[PDB]
């Protein structure tokens, strides 16, 4: 297991414009097109990002494509952060990959650098604090068995919640 499996499995893989949880469109492997309810302004953006005239769909390599973009945006997003950098220098491997996949949904490292005290208990490694911690956000509210799993990661350190 690796980043890119975990954020495919909680992800999916969509190769036509469809709504996120929070009805934005996306494409692919989660990636956010727009946030405007405008359907016209998300195939332009699709475009954009694909470079050609897509009509709204893509292939299974372009979605890969974008993908590793976006998986890269997230940790440079992370590495690029006062907050969010020493937090994640003071991970072990699996649970940065936790940290990576809560800034890839929250689609920006600003989301995450708010949870202030959860971070700091994560440096100061009280998993079980953190995991408590975690749980009181609208995130947990709203994509619960996707935090569930992201929570678990934190507070074991194993890939357990993805096998």
């Amino acid at each position: 297991m690796n980043i890119f499996e975990m954020l495919r499995i909680d992800e999916g893989l969509r190769l036509k414009i469809y709504k996120d949880t929070e009805g934005y469109y996306t494409i692919g492997i989660g990636h956010l097109l727009t946030k405007s309810p405008s359907l016209n302004a998300a195939k332009s953006e699709l475009d954009k990002a694909i470079g050609r005239n897509t009509n709204g769909v893509i292939t299974k390599d372009e979605a890969e494509k974008l993908f590793n973009q976006d998986v890269d945006a997230a940790v440079r997003g992370i590495l690029r952060n006062a907050k969010l950098k020493p937090v994640y220098d003071s991970l072990d491997a699996v649970r940065r990959a936790a940290l990576i996949n809560m800034v890839f949904q929250m689609g920006e490292a600003t989301g995450v650098a708010g949870f202030t005290n959860s971070l700091r208990m994560l440096q100061q490694k009280r998993w079980d604090e953190a995991a408590v911690n975690l749980a009181k956000s609208r995130w947990y509210n709203q994509t619960p068995n996707r935090a569930k799993r992201v929570i678990t990661t934190f507070r074991t350190g194993t890939w357990d919640a993805y096998k």
